[PDB]
């Protein structure tokens, strides 16, 4: 699609068989999702957002569908105000910015 | 242009007579610039991202030039770690997300 920005670019994602809503976020290096269970081991990660730094759980090689496009990559889990799809997975679905 | 997302989508902006680098950020509702003075009236606001909230000054009707394209709208000024061009000005330069 071509998504304009007059409203938030929210899409449906599917992770662990569950549908969720997430924000396509070109200002995020990383994908960050609200507390949920994911398989496998996780590693520690700190991310610095507008308000300061938080701890998250980094799960690698997670299968996630984004607006009907399949991706497999790193998902950070932690107390983000909104689920966000960052550039690590926007590149996997072929997204670009255009003007 | 078409901007891929392998790297942060940074562009040069001109605001308040100053040249700065800023992130084209589809996950930001509004534009947030590091501390600087701007002319005119402002009012305080709180915005809440990863890491929590910061207090900013809201200036309305500010003209920016974004990668050579002029736009006018609200700019929030405050202790953001990165300058951000959010949706309120991305719409004005006709930016879309495409995949
Ligand atoms: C009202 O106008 C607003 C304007 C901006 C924001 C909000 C409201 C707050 O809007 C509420 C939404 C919050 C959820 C997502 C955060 C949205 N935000 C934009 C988002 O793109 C930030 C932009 C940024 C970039 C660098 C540093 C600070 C901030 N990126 C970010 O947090 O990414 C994290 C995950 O990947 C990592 O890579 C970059 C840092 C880290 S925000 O800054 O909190
Ligand atoms: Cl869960
Ligand atoms: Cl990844
Ligand atoms: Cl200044
Ligand atoms: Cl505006
Ligand atoms: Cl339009
Ligand atoms: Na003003």
């Amino acid at each position: 699609p071509q998504i304009t920005l007059w409203k938030r670019p929210l899409v449906t994602i599917k992770i662990g068989g569950q549908l969720k809503e997430a924000l396509l976020d070109t200002g995020a290096d990383d994908t960050v999702i609200e507390e949920m269970s994911l398989p496998g081991r996780w590693k520690p990660k700190m991310i610095g957002g507008i308000g300061g730094f938080i701890k998250v759980r980094q799960y690698d090689q997670i299968i996630i569908e984004i607006a009907g496009h399949k991706a497999i990559g790193t998902v950070l889990v932690g107390p983000t105000p909104v689920n966000i799809i960052g550039r690590n997975l926007l590149t996997q679905i072929g997204a670009t910015l255009n003007f």
